[PDB]
């Protein structure tokens, strides 16, 4: 027995023996060594002892993928591999830097929130071999169950322990980058919480003596890149938010997705395919007319999709030889994805007596909501509609307040919001703390509907309105203004307090949209009704 | 030897062929005598069975392909053409490839057995699995091998079963896919939706990474909002479609009528059957798209036939309209709109449904200073805030229109809208709820055989509904006269086949003043 | 059976040997090590058996941490450590002070609100330095389960035990420096 258990013990010996080794785990090791040197064949202690030896082996203690320092490059890889993302690029080149000044590795905790299909995912994925580790996907999503993280006990045959420790067994390096998605989807279960188990990975002390229960054994993550993805800021948890830091990562508008389009979407369809260029041709037109009237989303997700099928039904046509070597153009476009699915861009032309179209912010991205009112024949009355929030219809209370108070103070011969039963819609979408957003703008409406002089045309506002009517900032004005532009908008108006913000924006993004700063509702009542 | 029987011929992976010779070695260094000897066979043996390197002679002759699919299904064209793709862009990559196909619609309409059709076209090893209310993930994930009665997944039973590593998996009835107190099923489906995780997919019984791209899988829905959103956005979407009596004749004839006799063995000559008797047996028998029901009545009269036959009463089997009743009695459904003339205050509404292309009424009563509206059935809040929204446009608009009349403002309504749309496609009998109240303040009725659909804005704009195709099916089944449908609709109705929209006097509006000068005659 | 039965008692037995274990708790461990002898080797029961028998001689006993308790030293490390505070850190010293006359360890609770980012948590690690007490570290934010602290029956599969133990067994002593944090969002 003794000369094959060995053998057994000698093949993790050579494994263990190329690695820089903590001095703990040799004195585990050796313990689990001694065990088995007693312990039979057939015991069932010895497999599961074994088996604990290839996981801990499986570990590369002080493995590093080398990190290359060149400024130049690591730019170079990310300037080819993506558009645009300035902020992200500045922030990964900032990684850069500092990891420079050490002359060693480094770790940090970051998210990437912003609108799905804007490339999130694909952004991480390129880090990883730009600054040349080795890349994981890693999801948290709705799960429950806090042992994918933690592990199992390790006294259970044939537990295993938590899956960022199997990452580590494939990757054989220290220093990999691990991507969570859906942080702000986090599940509730009885069984554990999922939220502390992660808290002990971005917690950067904890980071740096994390535990797994099967492994007993307190590793180094210190120096592991942590990347979140999110679509809303708030629905993550506090102590999560807090002990990381948050990084934009923006929408398109129509041009920066048609670059997207002609530089990657559409070899990537080609490469999905295998067709040629030579094979398959669309244009600069096609896409721009794909884009306007075949897609609504804020990424590039669904446009992605539409760029796919063109293609696919462009293969068919080679291998069966239906038609001439596949050129496509606007007008036998109908034969690859069909009829234009949008021919206006939103609910109306232009806005009858008491509609404003007002801006928010989704959970999905921007858009365009119109709010609209309604009389139906002593005190008035104000009815509302939606899923309102407790927030939402104390903000209108005060919305119908300040409104009526503004009525009085300008035309005090009308009566109108004062003597009548009134009802305004307000559609969802907009998140809790997105809500008070659209305040002004139910204001704007009762407004006009007292005088039914109707807002003036394509104009687009939005704010928070306090009860003597001062506008408060209002977050996320770069998906708002994404939305404005989308909905072929021509003049927008601001908080001043949010000045900052809209000029942080690009060139091609502000253009052809006249702006107009505003920090009390008497200068908006001078925009929206002129004469 | 016996498990080399398999190795040798079956061309194993490295990391495999790692696992599976220490496990060989340690059943050697193992007494025969011990239990777990034979787990240690039971786990090598399972590693065998699994195919390696046998990958399906993929048979990408497209025009063969072509002629397997038209023969077995009617119709279809829309699927068949997505499938057709899929071989072309197989050829250009000169190699097996791997998709995933959801099927979504009213159900016996020919999801399962198309499914069939691919296998057969693709020469594929057709594989049925089921989720349905699953709750537990060892189905997918499999039992661990330590506990007590483990055996591993189905997925991996397949693969044992089909010995090849190019299956179609049919996964039907996901979008009603159950939760329980093990966890969401749906991370393990995530799983397989991944091509990332499909190359490295591991069991807790096999224990052995295995690459399950490359491999076509079919899933089936019945509705497409009930569909886990993470699955849903990664999921690739068809459009199945419903089908007219003319259609559905064609079918019977074709399909279900052999079919029929092949099952029950018998000659064509032996029991006859005519295309009239089944024109009854649509509209006296059958009052949804689905076909199971019409399925279930020619088997009913083949299995009568069978025993007719056999037994020498009437040993030559010929059915006319008269002689129907001699199978299967007297017509179940004698009537199909439920009102032959609508009173006023009722109206004829669409809607979609789980269950396919549905008819349903929308009535409202009185009860008896400011009036009321209670609006009744199991309905949700969005569409009670919706009625709200169609209860204030009934009221701004009666002033416009006529504003002496103040029969909807100072009186108490009570409305009613029969259930079964989806709450994504709740809101689409807005529209015809406000025409209701309409038709009760003047008393006169809407003009016959109108059914209508559409969201209405609390000003009046009309907005899109979704699933037209089988609105518009249905409204023909019930056999209405007149139709009226969003503006930006209009998208919809022309992409259907010609032989659906015949005879349907169709209007687009973009707004309700239009549905009133339309509904109403002056 | 010496080889696999006898090698687990003993390999625990000997770690135990310099804690100072109560009388009550030798006689649940030795009835544990008579069931081991008694049980089948591959049977699930000896595996929960063996895992039980495992957390009972890891966890300290009477393995009392040792202080300095010079008070000098340990004034000058938290105005070294933190700037303002001053209420705090003259509460500490007293805790030391209050020890220190008594010649003997003390176990009191102590709890500071204040607003987020203050620095709360920063002087818990400030006073471990001073106090030469191992750190811990445990949330009860949005947390609504008795048994990540209370445990489960060691009778259950897949059981997991308290969170308490987990510290002890980290900190493989007593006279421990527990942080419990969100105690009013429990
Ligand atoms: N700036 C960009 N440069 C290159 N590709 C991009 C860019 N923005 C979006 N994409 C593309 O859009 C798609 C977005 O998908 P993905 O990143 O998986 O979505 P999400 O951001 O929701 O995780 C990818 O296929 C990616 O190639
Ligand atoms: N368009 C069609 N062409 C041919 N057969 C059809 C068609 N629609 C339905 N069928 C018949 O329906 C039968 C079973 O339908 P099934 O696949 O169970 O429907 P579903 O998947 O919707 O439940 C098949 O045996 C098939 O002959
Ligand atoms: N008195 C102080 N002197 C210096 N830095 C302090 C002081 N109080 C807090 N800090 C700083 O606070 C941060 C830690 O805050 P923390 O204890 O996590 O906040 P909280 O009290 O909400 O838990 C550190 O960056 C630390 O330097």
């Amino acid at each position: 027995e003794k000369d094959d258990k060995d053998a057994i013990e000698e093949k993790f010996r050579e494994r263990l023996k190329e690695l820089v080794v903590p001095k703990h785990v040799m004195d585990v090791v050796d313990e689990e060594l001694s065990k088995l040197g007693l312990l039979d064949n057939h015991s069932s202690e010895f497999n599961v002892t074994r088996n604990y030896l290839d996981w801990l082996t499986s570990i590369p203690w002080g493995k590093y993928s080398n990190e290359n320092l060149d400024l130049a490059r690591a730019q170079a890889v990310l300037e080819e591999d993506h558009y645009g993302m300035e902020d992200v690029k500045k922030r990964i080149l900032e990684f850069i830097a500092v990891s420079q000044l050490r002359g060693s590795t480094q770790g940090k905790i970051l998210c990437f929130y912003g609108p799905p299909g804007v490339g999130k995912t694909s952004i991480a994925r390129s880090i990883a071999r730009a600054l040349n580790r080795e890349y994981f996907r890693f999801s948290v999503g709705g799960m429950t169950d806090v042992a994918e993280i933690k592990g199992h006990r390790w006294t259970y045959v044939g537990a295993m322990p938590g899956k960022i420790i199997q990452c580590l067994k494939k990757t054989k390096t220290e220093n990999p980058l691990i991507l969570i998605d859906e942080v702000d989807m986090i599940g509730r279960g009885y069984q554990g919480d999922p939220s502390s188990a992660l808290l002990e990975l971005l917690d950067p002390e904890q980071n740096a003596n994390f535990l797994d229960h099967y492994l007993d054994v307190p590793v180094d993550l210190s120096k592991v890149l942590f990347i979140c993805t999110a679509n809303v800021t708030d629905t993550i948890p506090e102590p999560l938010r807090d002990r990381m830091e948050m990084i934009n990562v923006s929408g398109y508008v129509a041009q920066e997705k048609l670059a997207i389009a002609e530089r990657y979407l559409v070899p990537q369809a080609r490469a999905l395919c295998g067709l040629d260029e030579s094979k398959a041709k669309l244009s600069s037109d096609v896409l721009t007319l794909l884009i306007k009237q075949y897609c609504r989303e804020s990424g590039v997700r669904n446009l992605q999709k539409q760029v796919e099928k063109v293609l696919r039904k462009s293969a068919y046509k080679i291998v069966s030889g239906e038609a001439e070597s596949v050129e496509v153009t606007p007008e036998n476009l109908q034969d690859f994805v069909g009829k234009p699915v949008f021919t206006v861009e939103r609910m109306y032309d232009v806005t009858p007596p008491g509609v404003v179209m007002g801006l928010a912010w989704t959970a999905m991205g921007g858009s365009t909501l119109f709010v609209e009112t309604s009389l139906r024949r002593k005190d008035g009355s104000l009815e509302v509609t939606g899923q309102l929030g407790e927030v939402m219809k104390e903000s209108a209370r005060i919305a119908y307040t300040f409104a009526r108070a503004f009525l009085m103070q300008h035309a005090p011969a009308n009566d109108y919001l004062v003597t009548s039963h009134i009802h305004l819609h307000v559609p969802e979408g907009a998140t809790p703390k997105d809500g008070p957003s659209a305040g002004c703008t139910i204001v704007t409406a009762l407004l006009s509907l007292a005088m039914g002089r109707p807002v003036r045309q394509n104009l687009a506002m939005t704010g928070e309105v306090s009860l003597t009517g001062k506008i408060l900032p209002v977050g996320g004005i770069k998906e708002k203004t994404i939305a404005a532009k989308r909905a072929g908008v021509t003049c927008i108006v601001l908080p001043a307090e949010n000045k900052k913000d809209f000029y942080d924006l690009a060139a091609f993004i502000t253009e052809g949209l006249e702006v107009h700063f505003v920090e009390h509702y008497r200068e908006i009542f001078d925009i929206a009704f002129p004469d």
